């Protein structure tokens, strides 16, 4: 599980959205795995505006953060879960690290913000979902 916060939105996984969320509706992705709500409280959170390939994320299953080198943002097959047919899944980066499906959620961070969130993995892999093409966040 996990969020962002920024201004008046909330950032989650698409298949980890509530009943809240999708009433409070502002931009959906499932190619992306992404979902975007409106907050009536202001946010905690600043969005990375780079193109860094190292940072670090928060492992819920290890209660740790972790350095990681990850792949630029791109398409990616995804086998079928019980939230999706099997599909490729696009703004998607790689890298080698712990996961397991609750850590979805979990912020990637560089030193110039949020990069994006846990959203696939396993085997020792941990995929994030990008936020930083996502301009209308900050404004
Ligand atoms: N974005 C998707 O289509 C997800 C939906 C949930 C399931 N997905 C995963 O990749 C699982 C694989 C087992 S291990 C694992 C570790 C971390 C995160 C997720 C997973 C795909
Ligand atoms: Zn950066």
């Amino acid at each position: 599980s996990g969020a962002i916060y920024v201004g008046n939105y909330r950032v989650v996984n698409r298949h980890l959205a509530t009943h809240n969320d999708w009433a409070n509706l502002v931009w959906e992705d499932s190619s992306r795995d992404l979902l975007v709500s409106s907050t009536t409280a202001q946010g905690c959170d600043t969005i990375a505006r780079c193109d860094c390939q190292t940072g670090v994320y928060y492992c819920s299953s290890r209660r740790k953060h972790y350095p990681v080198s990850f792949s630029k943002p791109s398409l990616i097959f995804v086998e079928a879960s019980e939230y999706y047919p099997a599909r490729y899944q696009s703004h998607l980066m790689l890298a080698v690290g712990h996961s397991e499906p609750g850590d979805c959620g979990g912020i990637l961070r560089c030193q110039h913000g949020v990069v994006g969130i846990v959203s696939t993995g396993g085997n020792g892999l941990v995929g994030f979902a990008d936020v930083r093409d996502l301009l209308w966040l900050d404004e």
